[PDB]
């Protein structure tokens, strides 16, 4: 019953469920056609801060999209020691960018300090969704730093 | 702090802020009549149709709204006595599919009762964020039964 319940529900209904159906078919028709495999799985980058950049760290490299379906997916390398450690299809929660949209605007009336709570909120109640629906895991961290670890460590 | 606070906001971030930017040229290049606002209907039941185009005699579809992402809008005539009596843009509000879900899974823990006064207070919170927006989009709440008479009503008092 609050703003970050709303969020993970149209995120779920309005794309996760729509997109996780067809993903492992179109990661195996990649990996098939063309070091290392890309990983299954959607890996879903959730900044409690809230702050998602416009274009997805030295050590996170962009190599390709994945065929379509009109959705765009990304497939990029985690660098580890300067070499390729992990392939994975990687993408920023979205509704984390309405949260701080909402901290922004004064007619929200939502502070920074509400934003975190609902951002932690969100990714809990996501995590419950998903657990119920039997292709994704969600990366949670607040940001020196290193995302490539973070996503290498869920991917091991 | 409630489910519609923040559906009302990913609505108007998400979609409402990029596309009424570039609505009063698309429907003048059209013109050059179709109303100024962009008519978005919202039943408070939050039963969604997978298809506006056939959910009432008297609303037809005209033409795509063209270009001055790439949205896809469309233009419907509204009839009233076999004739038409009004032109304009619409669609459905698809957050409402959202509380619609909520109340269909056991998970969400929410009530129909609850989805009737999330669709309300997220109705009452987007026409808030709407009147103070930077300087065309109004709101059709509701609940045999008329959706052109509906629409008239609305377009009537602009
Ligand atoms: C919706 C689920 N969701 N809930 C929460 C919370 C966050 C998200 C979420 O972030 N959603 C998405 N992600 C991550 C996506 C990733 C990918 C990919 N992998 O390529 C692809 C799609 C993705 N979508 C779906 C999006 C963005 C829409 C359907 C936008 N949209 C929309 N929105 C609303 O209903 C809504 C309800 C609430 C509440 N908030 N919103 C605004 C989001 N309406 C009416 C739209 C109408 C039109 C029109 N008139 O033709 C066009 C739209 O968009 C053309 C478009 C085309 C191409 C790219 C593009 O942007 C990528 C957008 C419309």
């Amino acid at each position: 019953m609050s703003v970050a319940h709303g969020l993970a529900w149209s995120y779920y209904i309005g794309y996760l469920r729509l997109i996780l159906p067809e993903l492992q078919a179109r990661i195996r028709t990649y990996n098939q056609h063309y070091r290392g495999a890309v990983s299954q799985r959607l890996y879903i980058l959730l900044p409690l801060d809230c702050g998602v950049p416009d274009n997805l760290d030295p050590n996170i490299r962009f190599l390709d999209k994945l065929p379509q379906q009109v959705y765009s997916n990304s497939i990029y390398e985690l660098l580890e020691n300067g070499q390729r450690a992990g392939t994975c299809v990687l993408e920023y929660a979205t509704p984390l960018q309405t949260l701080f949209a909402m901290s922004q605007y004064s007619q929200a009336g939502f502070s920074r300090e509400d934003r975190l709570e609902q951002a932690k909120l969100f990714c809990q109640t996501l995590e419950d969704i998903l657990a119920d629906a039997p292709n994704c895991r969600l990366i949670a961290y607040q940001e020196s730093f290193s995302l490539s670890q973070e996503v290498l460590r869920h991917l091991r």
